């Protein structure tokens, strides 16, 4: 599914991300627009070998199991395939255990390039949320 700004905006603050460990909602959605590109069934090779899946690119090496990335870790307990799914809640739900493990949301590359320190306020604005 390939979401507009607005209707993934409203989907993230009914699953409990706006103000999750203090990001506000524009830094979730401004998150989503340059990982993903707001669409659901991304999926993108990293060097190492791992994937990243789904709206906000969670990655194989760390978070969830996808058959093929030796020696990594499965931390939100879920095949990847899960996270590109048209319903968010298992990408929400993974983002939440990672946000919360000391490196907050510098974990996703495009967020700390591309959405930090910037007026993250403008991703959600004229949104019926
Ligand atoms: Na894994
Ligand atoms: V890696």
């Amino acid at each position: 599914k390939v979401f507009g700004r607005c209707e993934l905006a409203a989907a993230m603050k009914r699953h409990g991300l706006d103000n999750y460990r203090g990001y506000s909602l524009g830094n979730w959605v401004c998150a989503a627009k340059f990982e993903s590109n707001f669409n659901t069934q991304a999926t993108n090779r990293n060097t190492d070998g791992s994937t990243d899946y789904g709206i906000l690119q969670i990655n194989s090496r760390w978070w969830c199991n996808d058959g093929r990335t030796p020696g990594s870790r499965n931390l939100c307990n879920i095949p990847c395939s899960a996270l590109l799914s048209s319903d968010i809640t298992a990408s929400v739900n993974c983002a939440k255990k990672i946000v919360s493990d000391g490196n907050g949301m510098n974990a996703w590359v495009a967020w700390r390039n591309r959405c930090k320190g910037t007026d993250v306020q403008a991703w959600i604005r004229g949104c019926r949320l």
